[PDB]
């Protein structure tokens, strides 16, 4: 089995862990964060939105035991000092939010790990992977890799069908997105100086930025520079929706043509629905993106068309299933 | 004389219209009709989850309730044709029930004795749909039934009118990220209109939904009739909403600054302008019918081809109410 | 298998349906509500707090097919007119909220059902059953029976231990309780005239009544009249917490004594925990009441003690699991 | 002439203290210290999710910010002993960081040059704990570090005092149903104090928690030292809270009206009284330190033995802050 360390046992780290339980050839041997074992153990076991952890968890000496298997824990905020050589780590899942750079992430490798898969977009000379859109670009020699963002994962397979079947001229996106842990509970100073992320997360529609559309060319180079957009953080604790408005090259585009094109591209990563669902219906789903055929619109004025589509994602679990697929694929090369 | 106003449907809109009318000299609410007792009516005027405590004093009396010493008569008659509007001398009925959104239906208030009816919603039939400071000048004061449009329409109109006038609107799509409203369920249950999405827990979901605001925009700005469409996402804020508009324009080298400057130049009491990074709670209770947020303007350019995106905030409650009351005053005054 | 009809395919009826899928012995053959098949099928399948329904649901002619089994559906608001004789109904789960009286429920019997188990407290000459506290009072000759309430099911086994081991003098209760469907999404008239249920459910701590404590004597007659209290509806969509403050006869009571007595009474209905959980952790649980040992307090001033305890319940699934146990038990007698 | 105030920690309480000080003669905020830039400080004064837009005008300038023409200097120094309080002539520091709640730590502001420190929380050490209008008369103005207690203490004290003075308090237990605060997480995450319950999603849970309000009440009302205890349930409102107290009393034939009348007779600027069926959003921004709700009073009687329960609302933000600023004014004036 591939030996995994999880750095940052936060929302993604912990759900990556739950997910790795359902995956042969992957084993989490170690976990690092900034808290005690009791806390780590407790947060794995109970999850507001994702539900009770099905197995058994107990705090032991080196960390905690999950279903008889011992997971070692650490409390070391500087990664370069983790005992990854001593532990024989194949891959570190980098989930802290603080090592989102090819150069910053290289500290795990100095610590003894063989690879680092970052749970976020990341700066620097590395590949950005959405599984089932461009994971074939990995040859397994890579040491640092980005699993992109929940939003990119929602967007990529939608954008790829649109461009392959119709020719993407240009488009704009808004993600209506669950609030995340980088937002305040109450209006308070925000450490990045962001006046909107400063505000009470569960009491507001909050406009915010996201590089998902700007940087999409890292995943689909042929549409590099053709999309942009941002987010509206809103009071659901998880569950998100990506809206994409586009101009296409193809001329007499109908709703049915778009939907059929989308359905034909469905797989484990890209789902397709025609049910009138809402966000809580995607909590815990493992599709990276779920195309909502009910939300497709075609605006036509003479020969000129604007096409709009929308895809659901559990920004938590959807992203986490994608990340773990990329992990397994990366491990296997 | 002050204009004698009846409010039919003392709901979110009715009650906020009432609070609003207290600050608009020249208008007086003499009567209120709903489906409940005075105690309930008085109580909900005084206390408001999102809009705050009512500033004056409210007390339940015989015919209804007393607000700062002025008596408001109240009724509990679901059939409007049977209200005593002649006897009370009603000049204008604010029609805020959600149940008379048709020119012929709201005609029942006129059969009841009122002189005019201003419907607090889009409305079907042969009547004018008015967004104050965009097309209120189409009123000549002979009208007897008028629609004040919707919150979202009021958010959208002055934005669309600037875009078309300064740049030529080719076409556009809209999403409103919208506070939940009383037409949604508290918990997943049957919905009376059979709407499977409004059926779901309002405060626990991002819920897709329809709105005619972009489709019917041609009622307010006829030169762009047919050029916009879009919908809503109802999300868990109890009030406050945001309209996002994505457009194709005829003018060619459009910049963020051109759009923002064009919007700023059209600002007035109905259409506001901000460059502060605000969020939805910051517009709760504001009186602009639409607040253009210059921090959300994007221009997407690929060769000669551009997509332009803008967004305007609105308190679907208070913004809409301020605009409806301005229309009321203007209508009354003719 | 026992042939079950569900009257009222609401939160409780739908979850009862999901639950019945996990019980050999029982089959839902029919469902009655006020809406179309499409709506029913949709709400079974999708659930905001309780998650997707695991099986497959498809709308067919008579109603819907769940995992190949056909469920007939009706849209008949008057129960006496349902085809219960024709369908051979053994037990009606009465989940509408509108038939909470022995004689009202009696309409299902006139319709051809053999028994009626009401999903709520219920007035009249019948038994009120909390499973594993007093379900042994059933001999199976009963035709109408009440499953009591979420809150009563959370309370009874706590109160029974307290009285049996320590002697209950008196006590007061507050249930801190998820908002339910009879509360309003936005501040509006409430049909029962309740000025607190009238307010926006998801934006307030809201005081409300509950008969759970007053009426506990229907479940545990030896403590009849010794308890009282109410609720505070707060903005969680499901999950609730009952706090009980009591005076006991026994004199030198410790936290450990209370906890150990609770632990010793645990079973499939009454759970016990020492983990620092919160309400989202009990969503979907099947204990009717989960005693939280971390919240036990003993206040002592000289010889005089106040003792406080607290038990969690998913007012939806805890209540439903209890209701389904009572149904199974009732069905199995004669 | 005005008393010169510095606000250490410009958070929920620090900012709302600032707004509140605008309405008080002879207090002036000349300085503000936090851990962020001027832009962030200015912005958060101006916009407030639950308390509404700040009425005056706020602009970022060199030393900090201008509020209605008055310059406020700002600093970003996490170690208080290094702030220029001597240079600025600080009379009183409002200690609102949450990080200096001990007399000896707090003494760092005095080392910095301030004359006095009023801490915006319970505080450890040899100092006075003041709830205004309950025990502020224990101040003689020689004190240099003082605690303004907690939101919950301020809600409780005047209720407890009336109970003891008029009836004789034997003992009691409290639960505060309390809005979530900023030491709670947005999403389930490690919590810095190891609190497994404060670690959970604030706005998605009923969350049991501790509070010393009842335990430490003796610091404010010595004659009832040791006679109360209790805790909290943090729930998903953003502000607004409710204290429930269940007591045993020496007086024997106590009625609901007796208790209520006693409470009414003790009302003042700090202690309000209502008989309206309000809810938590009705107390947002109120300036009563506690608002006694006569509608929630219960008396449980079994033979000669009674349990009495009462309930007081408080805006844990503004109610506390109004009380804090009164104590500040009083302290300044001696
Ligand atoms: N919907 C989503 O939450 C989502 C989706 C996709 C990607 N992500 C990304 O995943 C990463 C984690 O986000 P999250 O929501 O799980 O955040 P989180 O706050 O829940 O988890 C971060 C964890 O990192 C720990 N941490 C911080 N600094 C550390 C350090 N130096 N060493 C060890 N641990 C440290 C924290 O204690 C915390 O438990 C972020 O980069 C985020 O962008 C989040
Ligand atoms: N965001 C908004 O709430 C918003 C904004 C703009 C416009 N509107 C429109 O205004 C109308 C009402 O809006 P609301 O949100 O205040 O709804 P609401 O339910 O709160 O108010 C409707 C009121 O009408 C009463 N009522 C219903 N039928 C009646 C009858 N036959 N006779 C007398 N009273 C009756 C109801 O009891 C209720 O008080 C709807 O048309 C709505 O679309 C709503
Ligand atoms: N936490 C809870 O939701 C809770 C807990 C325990 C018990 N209960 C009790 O169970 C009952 C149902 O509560 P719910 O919360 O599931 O309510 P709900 O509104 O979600 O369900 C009631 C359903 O009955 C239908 N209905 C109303 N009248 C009808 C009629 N005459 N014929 C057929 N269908 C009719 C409605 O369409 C609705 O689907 C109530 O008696 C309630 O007190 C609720
Ligand atoms: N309901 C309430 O919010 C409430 C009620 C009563 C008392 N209090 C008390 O008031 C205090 C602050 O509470 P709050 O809710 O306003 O929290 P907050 O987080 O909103 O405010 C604290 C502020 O102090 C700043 N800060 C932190 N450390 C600092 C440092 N060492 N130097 C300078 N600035 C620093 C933070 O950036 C933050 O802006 C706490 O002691 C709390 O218990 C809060």
């Amino acid at each position: 089995a591939v030996k995994v360390a999880i750095n940052g046992f936060g929302r993604i780290g912990r759900l990556a862990f739950r997910r790795i339980q359902e995956v042969e050839g992957l084993e989490v041997v170690a976990v690092n964060d900034l808290t005690d074992d009791d806390m780590l153990a407790h947060l794995l076991k109970y999850d507001t939105m994702q539900g009770r952890f099905t197995g058994e968890v107990e705090v032991v000496d080196g960390g905690f035991r999950v279903n008889g298997k011992e997971v070692k824990s650490f409390s070391e905020p500087d990664a370069s000092k983790l005992p990854w050589k001593d532990l024989n780590i194949d891959v570190v899942l980098e989930c802290t939010g603080f090592y989102t750079d090819k150069d910053k992430a290289q500290a795990h490798i100095e610590a003894g790990a063989k690879k680092v898969l970052i749970s976020a977009p990341a700066t620097g000379d590395l590949k950005t992977i959405v599984f089932n859109t461009n994971h074939q670009e990995l040859d397994g020699s890579e040491t640092v890799v980005s699993g992109a963002s929940g939003t990119t994962n929602s967007l990529a397979p939608v954008a790829k069908v649109l461009n392959d079947d119709f020719g993407l001229v240009e488009g704009l996106m808004t993600t209506i997105h669950a609030y995340t842990g980088d937002q305040n509970t109450q209006d308070a100073p925000h450490r990045k100086g962001d006046k909107r992320r400063a505000r009470a997360a569960a009491e507001n529609i909050i406009p915010n930025s996201t590089g998902a559309a700007k940087a999409i060319g890292k995943v689909i180079p042929e549409i590099d520079g053709k999309l942009d957009g941002g987010a509206q953080r809103v009071p659901v604790a998880t569950g998100s929706l990506t809206e994409l408005t586009v101009v296409l090259e193809k001329q007499d585009v109908t709703v049915e043509q778009v939907n059929e094109a989308m359905k034909n591209a469905s797989n484990e990563s890209f789902g397709y629905t025609e049910d009138e669902i809402v966000s809580s219906d995607v909590v815990g789903m493992t599709y990276g993106s779920l195309f909502d055929a009910t939300q497709t619109r075609v605006m036509s004025v003479g020969d000129r068309q604007l096409v709009k589509v929308a895809a659901w994602y559990d920004n938590e679990m959807s992203y986490t299933a994608q990340l773990v697929r990329t992990l397994a694929y990366l491990a296997e090369l």
